[PDB]
């Protein structure tokens, strides 16, 4: 059963087990068993995205249709993670982004209003929402806040970067704790990346993974280069889509992997639920707008 | 001494294939990436070699899945879509648009050079330095292609040599009083012009004609717009390995996107695809036999490790 | 906007649509979450559109939908409501007995009165806008109406009296905006501009009053005020509500300001939205409900 | 004497066009309600004649425009959104749901029907004299067009007419017998059961096993399917014209949400449509012919008008 009627705010679509081709000049979708049932309804305009996933394939006549159309095409894996590959963006963000960043106060600006936003989700998600709470993430509501409401206060008063990232460290520490605890988990230390191999990092490192595709793909449509972060440092590979992953990690990976964990799910259990709960908190749509806003910003 | 990551950008700079396709389906077989086409009952099956590739040109009457993208864009392949015959695949407003390209997404690129290049492009008159020096290097593979390549002269490259060297002369000189991209430009054209004429002469052509947009009907024309597809998809890899997008041009970009393809691909056409275009068509070959002896000649030339090396060069020289 | 408390959603220029397992709704490029639980009503109104895909799950999540004007009046087509938190059983509960709907009739007034003295007098939107009230002749009116209407002993007599307060404050209404002589034209038949924007501004307020009933699934034949046999009839006496207090001010605001229909028209939807009329109209129909048992 | 209100139900009755749609858009062009089917280069346009339609049905693959909701809406035309292949459009625990139905809500409705309706509705035994009025109908409905309508006897419904008649005196004796709704849901499906078996002997289908929820994939079943949104289409138009909600069921209340409109369409299911699900199945009829020969034949037999006055009858029985 759905639960959300989604305000639509980027306009990408997402495509499975169909093929994209060409009828008498009009780019059609079909299945095994004729016509698909519902892709047709894709507005075919300059403003649209179109993703390619599970199951897809594309003639040469389609691609020339959509690139005439302005539409920008890409291919991802199942539930639009990760994105494997994409049409270059026509270069507005990218004016705008390079316009700030190499001002590292600009920077830093940036910076604290991600943090200001990542807090903003993991208040929203684990308290005011009630998804997370419903499914057995009983945590310290109190504990919870005052989390908040120190590491808030805590990055405030960072003077650069460095200490920025010293205190966006601290916090997430302590929400691995809180998370633990409020599943029962027992133990839990942070291993780097890779190198654990308890369920719980196991899901953390799957997690990152899959909103690691989500922030390429807001990145992607907003012409904006992985390689101009505002948090990571300026030679770290990919280091804006880690920025950007930032922003839903705490919020919806953390809680779902130590919950997954305390079920017993398998991967793709994991996985799963890890999809649905980007798309039902429109963590793409977030990624975006925060990426937007900051752009706007600036100057 | 050399990082890791440096090491794989000089490998990926060593793979040799390069495909052309038309009417067949690239899709994953046996976990495989394959193409295959429709012989009536037959159907033949093609392999790609996929950490050999550089790219896949994929025109009329193609299809590519999922999977294939998938394993393509996790090797490091680029994956353009282009026209049929050598025209655009398609022209709105007055641009013509020769590929549309799919780029890896999820193989994390390096930061250095796109910071360098965001770093001067925004400023116009070093996009004018930036483009002069894609012009310098552009001229100095002419000189030593036309006039040191000992393959090419034994191949039937029969071309006059002291009037290659002064039209090459001019054309510096021209090159370094440029006072903006019009003037480039302009330079660039009335170098091409001279060359195909003195090509046509080396090869027996008789008298020539260059026909845009693909319209050409004859073995040279048609040589030339197929090869700079493989140009294409060379400068596309370059610019795509260093992670420079292909949108931030330094000299066509008021008349293509993706415009630093362009900019990067004129580092070889005039060298080393023009000449091959009247080889070819001098000794009668089909397309794909042109298309072959290209991939040969780029390989042997290095063609795109010059690409790597003259963008990194262009990237620094803005420090 | 959607902008009913956390139950009743309305859309425009957009398409609703199922992408990637979502039901979504897509706004042109020319223009908030909305909850899909059974609780939801959702309406759609200018420039809309809906698939079968989706239709089939805000069906299946039992969110009831329409299609309506701009604004959200009048409403065109719905889902039935599933009989039943069921004021259909109440309703009928207390219809048939007469004495017990006149206790319904006599609340509507009640609630009436209250909603003409809210906005006449103590809010100060329209008289902002210069319906400039003789403030004690309309409490005057009111406090007459309501001991009268209490007065009372039958649908008739309250009827009559209901009009006789209509009437006198159409008087005040056109005093209060110096638009000098003015006689309520019955049925359509008037052509001075108060009397058209009164027509136009009632049916916006039927549109309204028609959401309420189907909110709360309650079918039109069943009225407390108007007659028996008088088609659309609990919808009428639904709007009757806020016509008064609303509709009537603004209708000879839009003839002194020299409006056309459809500044006439943004007026009412604005008032509408602003008091919210609405709300007002289903908490009142959910009282009479509850106090008929 | 006859009113402009009546007069206009009776126009109201005589609507002969039901559209079944799937994979168009319906909307709006040039002032009229089309939809429209893309077809590679050219798109096709087909007019819908709002004054002479009772309803959309739109299945797998339809849209459709508020601007059309208006103009139907206004010609009280009514739009039923269902599922794709004869199957539900969902199913919420045990109740399957077949057509969500999108009913207009400015067109008045007379006021009589409504209060008889909800002036016996509440009262269970009231609700079962009722049901067993729509049981009796429906027998004289299979009655005539089984035994008495020679035009399905020319098309080739080759019926054993006096096993017919035999079933159906059986199914009045257990009807009038019925203690319960329970009984009476008991002995409908009886009659039923025996209906799809002597309809596969007049024409021919072999052994013949009723599939449930859509799942049947030979074609009398897929018939069977498909021409009960015909029946539920011409029900919920004929409880909407008289102002009775859907839901006020007086026999299918228990399985079926909007549950009248099932009670209703029962009055023509097995008379009607289950004939010519066979006939059709026999000559090889697609879809699309199986749905135009059941349109006429329900014009031809007057059927919205049926329903229309047995609602009447039951609602001014109930008032005594
Ligand atoms: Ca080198
Ligand atoms: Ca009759
Ligand atoms: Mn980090
Ligand atoms: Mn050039
Ligand atoms: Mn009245
Ligand atoms: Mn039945
Ligand atoms: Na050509
Ligand atoms: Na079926």
């Amino acid at each position: 059963l759905k639960t959300i009627l989604h305000s639509k705010r980027a306009n990408l679509y997402y495509l499975q087990h169909c093929r994209v081709l060409v009828n008498g000049g009009r780019v059609e979708y079909v299945t095994d068993e004729g016509r698909h049932s519902h892709y047709w309804n894709i507005p075919i305009a300059n403003t649209t995205s179109l993703l390619l996933g599970t199951g897809t394939s594309i003639t040469q006549a389609a691609m020339r249709e959509l690139a005439r159309a302005g539409v920008l095409v890409g291919f991802c894996g199942g539930g639009g993670t990760p994105l494997f590959s994409a049409n270059e963006v026509d270069v507005e963000y990218l004016q705008r982004w390079v316009g700030f960043w190499f001002d590292e106060e600009k920077r830093l600006v940036a910076a604290r209003h991600f943090q200001r936003a990542r807090l903003e989700r993991i208040r929203h998600s684990w308290l005011e929402d009630r998804v997370l709470r419903d499914a057995g993430f009983a945590v310290d509501a109190t504990a919870l806040a005052v989390a908040v409401e120190d590491s808030a206060r805590a990055l405030e008063q960072a003077p650069n970067h460095e200490h920025l990232l010293t205190e966006e460290a601290r916090l997430s520490k302590r929400l691995f704790k809180l998370a633990a605890q409020a599943t029962r988990y027992g133990e839990f230390v942070r291993a780097k990346r890779g190198s654990g191999g308890d369920p719980a990092n196991r899901f953390l490192d799957h997690g990152n993974y899959l909103a690691y595709g989500l922030a390429a793909t807001a990145t992607w449509v907003l012409g904006i280069p992985h390689g101009l972060a505002v948090l990571h440092g300026k030679t770290r590979r990919g280091g804006l889509v880690f920025d950007v992953a930032d922003l839903i990690k705490d919020s919806l990976i953390l809680p779902q992997a130590f919950l997954s964990a305390m079920r017993g799910d398998e991967e793709q259990d994991f996985r799963q639920a890890c999809l649905d709960n980007l798309s039902r908190a429109q963590a793409l749509d977030f990624m975006i707008d925060t990426l937007k806003d900051v752009a706007q910003r600036s100057t």
